């Protein structure tokens, strides 16, 4: 009997480390993706990551019935969303442009711990972790929507934490900023970000480790939290982003 | 020449209060309800206090366009938003339930001040103010819906204190818990917080000063920040809730 | 008649806080190091015949005489200052951690355990520490100052939980980037209003893009301390103009 | 080739799960602890923890030079720090009683880094671990001494962190509440806190998870916080306290 774990947008974000880490820790990844919708996707996928299992179900309760079918239980939710994030000022976004963000990075989540909750209730365990974003703990102009909706998932895992401890079901959110994504453009792909000299000295002043984080960072992180070691932790929000942000200093002050 | 001011919802939560004070202050008030749709019901409310300004406009663009057509432009928008609190186990609510509360909570100040930010960013004036929740301070167990959505929308606010602050527009969230509602069931009415003992007790034990907020405190705060004398605050959320939360102590030590 | 004190009138939030104050209609006592010389106390009083400068420097004292003078003391604000000194924290002397403490946490500790008794007896009074919004996002190698100012803000919200059954408000302001006149704690005009290297930095790292004003801060300390909105009573106030301004990346304008 | 660490205090509050963890990780931990100025308590100390090396040094430059002369250098500092907390109305305090508890958590975490920091620097490695408090996060009423320099301690981590990230120098505060202590006084030993109904019924009221923190779950995430595995996390005040606080429910709703 293995230890079962959901990862969502495997490809992209934290998706990587985190179906890595937990495979090598010894857990069945279910995995999803957008593009598992294609058969010949999901099989190159399966093929290159032959420790992992990449599923074809979209919408959270499909996806929650098929990995419970398919393994029995789902002990691990790995909730890991994105949206690409555009940068307007206020009065030049579409509402819609809101509701898009706010679909993408609260509602899925809620909508995946709305349909895997009840299970873990009834045996009183499991572990729930959101990949949210260090964005709420220092925002950038003008991208209102992404960060607000990022910080309603920070408190979402928060408040969730209040109910399920009763359960023993510890909540989390990991929120990164400067994370590598490696092949994936959310958020900090390989090209430009370490290509590239402007956007490696920005990382170098941004962050006090003067370096992105890599997925191996955070996927060690996902493994410890899923692994039953420190559920003390629960209702943590986690920043991920290495020291940043780092505050401009005065003049004269060197780099 | 007056100032003008937009309070929605004026008949709940901290719409009272604001429009009341913003009014003593000089502000022509134009006010939003959901009950002003009825012709009687504007009427009543515009003869019982003739100092306000009901407006029939429901949608946030026409709103905004209403009262820029009637009085020129919008100085002060207070987004004083309400829905209702639904305590549930998280797989108990509906995904419906969660969405109902970011559109009430999230997407409908988004939609007020992507409406209103254009004409108050070319004159290089205006003030913004949410009234959103302490909830996410201390985040009561089964809100998760309510109290995650509230959060969103006071990062949204801190967010949008750094693009609009360009064009010298403050933006402020007030966020209050134990606010008397007086008539409103949004959140704290009379009845039953000022007349059942059980509610008087639970007051007393849960805020610092031992009491619910008055109207008149919240009116106080939104006219002094819309009254242009602290904009430096901007970004500011502020926890208008008496000094909750109040955390239990170890056993044997005094209430 | 109402009666405040401010400290280090001289210095950081003391001036807007005490005008605005007796604007309001408030006795103000002024504390300041410089008014243990009587010439000094003395030119302060006929510059601001409005305000009443004290010689008292330590908190009992200076709680004890304000009350013989005024009656009582019904507003504390408490204007600490400290030079920052920017090290790395190997470069420190341990003693420069125990000074910021002494001054920016230890000092209106020792004011509130003066004055709180006669407030708690008739519950009434109001709180205000002036801190500092450098803990909201720290700058390398000022770790001293840094940490005592966030000690002074859990305090006021901590002396919050205990003074609102006693009806009295505690409140910490904290500052970034508030312009102190002629000052150096911790914006002056030379040369934050009038170097263009200065001039530019406030407006990348303010969203308001300019320096706070003594108005404003006077203004919040005088609306805190007229009872007009207690509800506040544990609030960390961030009067830093929508500091800090954070990086975005490159191709992204100014 | 083996890891040295430093763990203060190490019969109080966090120090034995630290020291017993980062033991079993292969690290030499080098212990710290006022009882060790008397020899007989040192020693006995070293017969029952035989893994562990308990130094006599009391003073923080000579514990680190004591350390460093008999391991060859530092890698690991946990500062493991405490004060007896003593509740009053803050007008019955003494101001001596408020410079203890600052000279005890705050003063000695600055010493202690001061002290190590130029050696991690020099070779650019190194990770510093301040076991701080929770309490900051939800204030009990008359701990006003106790509670904001725990504060100030877990600024000083995050400010450290970044500076120090240039030399690759984590710098974690972990912050706890209702953490299991065993024998220790600090902060919550067997005796009262698993053995008393009244006690065992608070920490089920007031932490999510219903129960106490263990020395294993601090020392589980110490001892992957100075694996290196994670080091992105720089800068961050955990919570460790099982979900505290539960937040007071309105009256007739279920415990
Ligand atoms: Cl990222
Ligand atoms: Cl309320
Ligand atoms: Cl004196
Ligand atoms: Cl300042
Ligand atoms: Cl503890
Ligand atoms: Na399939
Ligand atoms: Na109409
Ligand atoms: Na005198
Ligand atoms: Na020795």
């Amino acid at each position: 009997s293995h230890a079962t774990a959901i990862v969502t947008n495997v490809k992209h974000f934290g998706g990587m480390g985190s179906a890595l880490r937990l495979s090598e820790a010894g857990h069945t990844v279910a995995c999803h993706d957008e593009s598992f919708k294609q058969k010949d996707e999901l099989e190159a996928f399966a093929e290159t990551y032959p420790q992992l299992k990449p599923m074809s179900e979209q919408e959270p309760a499909e996806l929650i019935e098929a990995v419970t079918s398919a393994y029995g239980q789902v002990d691990v939710l790995v909730s890991n969303d994105i949206f690409a994030p555009e940068f307007q000022p206020i009065d030049k976004y579409a509402v819609e442009d809101y509701r898009g963000a706010v679909e993408a990075l609260q509602i899925r989540p809620f909508a995946l711990v709305n349909a895997v909750a009840s299970q873990m209730k009834k045996r009183k365990s499991g572990h729930i972790i959101f990949i949210t974003s260090a964005t709420p703990f220092g925002p950038w102009k003008e991208l209102s929507t992404y960060t607000s909706a990022r910080a309603g998932a920070n408190t979402l895992a928060n408040a969730l934490s209040k109910e399920l401890g009763e359960y023993n079901i510890p909540v989390f959110a990991i929120g990164p900023n400067y994370l590598h994504s490696e092949d994936s453009p959310y958020f900090y792909p390989t090209e430009p970000w370490k290509t590239n000299p402007e956007h490696v000295a920005h990382v170098k002043k941004v962050t006090a480790l003067q370096r992105l984080g890599t997925q191996k960072e955070l996927g060690e992180l996902v493994a410890f939290l899923a692994s039953g070691s420190c559920d003390y932790l629960t209702g943590q929000v986690f920043w991920l982003a290495g020291g940043f942000p780092m505050i401009e200093r005065w003049p004269g002050m060197p780099e």
